[PDB]
């Protein structure tokens, strides 16, 4: 169907989903020269205290670490955000090289990788009932810059070979992710999109100011998974992110002065 290489790329969205030309898409550039600081904006709440995780997977696309999103054990709040929106599964995008790899972009600069943190808002029963809806998802955007090695992260590279092709899982509990994000929670916020098919215009973004350092030997354990399946020819999964879309009417929101 759908990937990340030249024949099946984002420049193909759009035939299969018009949508990927919408008035509302991610990622988008940010420029701080244009992202007005917000006063009404409230600080965010994560409570990741009691996060569940169930199991970690490759989908072909990235890898997704799955929690257990039945009750509120892993909410996020405030912000931009009117209700309670429940912490579903954190994957990232990441490219061939360090230079590279970022979806979002801050005055034009792209980092090595992004992470997602995927919630949903509670009012609208399950993630099935919310990703349709304008206010349904709330993202949580972490930049990845190479450097000193993220001890928090290391859990996930330690279990990469074991999910290395298309459909391959794995068993993946007690992973604690308030060990992926900075000191500080300062953020810039937009309203945009799924920035992978179907491309549904129904994520509240909040993009953190503050990136988190990871080695490179840990990103290298990211290039070594196989967007392919088992046996099929191998392609490495390497710049599965979509290149910055037109911001149009929107504007971009900062919490902090
Ligand atoms: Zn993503």
């Amino acid at each position: 169907h759908w990937g990340y290489g030249k024949h099946n790329g984002p420049e193909h969205w759009h035939k299969d989903f018009p949508i990927a030309k919408g008035e509302r898409q991610s990622p988008v550039d940010i420029d701080t020269h244009t992202a007005k600081y917000d006063p009404s904006l409230k600080p965010l709440s994560v409570s990741y205290d009691q996060a569940t995780s169930l199991r970690i997977l490759n989908n072909g696309h990235a890898f997704n670490v799955e929690f257990d999103d039945s009750q509120d054990k892993a909410v996020l709040k405030g912000g931009p955000l009117d209700g309670t929106y429940r912490l579903i599964q954190f994957h990232f995008h990441w490219g061939s090289l360090d230079g590279q790899g970022s979806e979002h972009t801050v005055d034009k600069k792209k980092y090595a990788a992004e992470l997602h943190l995927v919630h949903w808002n509670t009012k609208y029963g399950d993630f099935g009932k919310a990703v349709q809806q304008p206010d349904g998802l709330a993202v949580l955007g972490i930049f990845l810059k190479v450097g000193s090695a993220k001890p928090g992260l290391q859990k996930v590279v330690d279990v990469l070979d074991s999910i290395k092709t298309k459909g391959k899982s794995a068993d993946f509990t007690n992973f604690d992710p308030r060990g992926l994000l900075p000191e500080s929670l300062d953020y810039w916020t937009y309203p945009g999109s799924l920035p992978t098919p179907p491309l549904l215009e129904s994520v509240t973004w909040i993009v953190l100011k503050e990136p988190i350092s990871v080695s490179s030997e840990q990103v290298l354990k990211f290039r070594k998974l196989n967007f392919n399946g088992e046996g099929e020819p191998e392609e490495l999964m390497v710049d599965n992110w979509r290149p910055a879309q037109p911001l149009k009417n929107r504007q971009i929101k900062a919490s902090f002065k």
